[PDB]
DNA sequence: TTTTGCCATGTAATTACCTAA
DNA sequence: ATTAGGTAATTACATGGCAAA
């Protein structure tokens, strides 16, 4: 498997950002890729799993 | 998947096992699959469309 | 000390089922 | 029928620190 590795630079700004807001909107989930160069589909799980340990944590 | 129609000797099995329990299981999809010969994920979606229509109600 | 030799974790990815259009 | 994005459960794997000769 290709699993990927995050830069201490992006997981700043998904932490950030889901703190603000923790559901993603596609709008969101879009400026998101641009900027911080991952593809919606990372970013999508990411957050998938954030709430996960979150809920068991 | 392709479009398919059941058989009214199965539509009505279907219908009275959607009346037992609106929830179907892994291994009683597979029973009914064997039992009515239909194939599994068309079991599973005549229960998500059912379930979705009755609850208009 | 040092060097080797394992584990236990965290997490990213993935699956199977859900309701809702 | 299909589709997307959700939850819960996993599985794979990249790692740090510990144990021991």
């Amino acid at each position: 498997r290709p699993r990927t590795a995050f830069s201490s630079e992006q997981l700043a700004r998904l932490k950030r950002e889901f703190n603000e807001n923790r559901y993603l909107t596609e709008r969101r989930r879009q400026q998101l890729s641009s900027e911080l160069g991952l593809n919606e589909a990372q970013i999508k799980i990411w957050f998938q799993n954030k709430r996960a340990k979150i809920k068991k944590s």
